[PDB]
RNA sequence: UCAGCUCGUGUUGUGAAAUGUUGGGUUAAGUCCCGCAACGAGCGCAACCCUUAUCCUUUGUUGCCAGCGGUCCGGCCGGGAA
């Protein structure tokens, strides 16, 4: 709802210098030299993203929460995990999806390290080498969390800032996979999909995408 | 005995090529950490080997002599295993 959006600050966006020209058509004017995205073209918009999402949920395709920023980083690894989805909340590997074959085999270390350390093996090392193993793990950990269970290319991908996770988007376009993204004034929206006009700096506003997108795949897998 | 030299896949470039391997620190070291369109890997670095410095255990002659006994004063002898 536009009432929900305009509290959580969706509709403020970056200021008009760093603007991306392609993006005029959503933003409403500018305010104090900060452009103001309209919320009357976000809502519909959101909704039609909503929907797919929900169709993608109901043909059981995997779906790819992507928010490094570390102010979203945690609300995108719960919303995820929330819905049963897939996520990355640390940097992008480059060639995550592109170089999919190459990086399976670091899940692969990683699943293998899970164990390991469950099994104990790291009492047998002798320190050090236990030391090594988890700082091993921990980094592995931090990357491929999200996706160590997804098991090949996600069928849909959902992206908080365009510009930011503009590697992720590039490799999902180059694959044919359909991008879902919040793309504020300063980012450029043709690498995306779907299209949804969006603050992505403030947690409140991504909590509340989050929390629909969560939702509505949710109600699919149901 | 210098810390270099490369590859696969990905990505960039019409292309030769590039990236990785650069950057911030750090190291004897492409050593390590952090960052990073790269993600991994191999040969090198290091370690694994030999010798030297300390200690323990076992063994005690052809090596040893602290404590004993005796001397031809030489562990020399009976001994002892320190
Ligand atoms: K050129
Ligand atoms: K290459
Ligand atoms: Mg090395
Ligand atoms: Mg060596």
């Amino acid at each position: 709802s536009m009432r929900d959006m305009l509290k959580a600050g969706v509709h403020f966006g970056h200021q008009t210098r760093y603007w991306n020209p392609k993006m005029k058509p959503f933003i409403f004017g500018a305010r104090n030299k900060v452009h103001i995205i309209n919320l009357e073209k976000t809502v519909p918009m959101f909704n039609e993203a909503l929907a797919e999402l929900n169709k993608i949920a109901s043909r059981k395709g995997k779906i790819l929460f992507v928010g490094t920023k570390r102010a979203a980083s945690e609300a995108v690894k719960d919303a995820a995990l929330s819905c049963d989805q897939f996520f990355v909340n640390h940097r992008w590997l480059g060639g995550m999806l592109t170089n999919w074959k190459t990086v399976r085999q670091s899940i692969k270390r990683l699943k293998d390290l899970e164990t390991q350390s469950q099994d104990g093996t790291f009492d047998k090392l002798t320190k050090k080498e236990a030391l090594m193993r988890t700082r091993e793990l921990e980094k592995l950990e931090n990357s491929l969390g999200g996706i160590k269970d997804m098991g090949g290319l996600p069928d849909a991908l959902f992206v908080i800032d365009a510009d930011h996770e503009h590697i992720a988007i590039k490799e999902a376009n180059n694959l044919g996979i359909p991008v879902f993204a919040i793309v504020d004034t300063n980012s450029d929206p043709d690498g995306v999909d779907f299209v949804i006009p969006g603050n992505d700096d403030a947690i409140r506003a991504v909590t509340l995408y989050l929390g629909a997108v969560a939702a509505t795949v949710r109600e699919g897998r149901s």
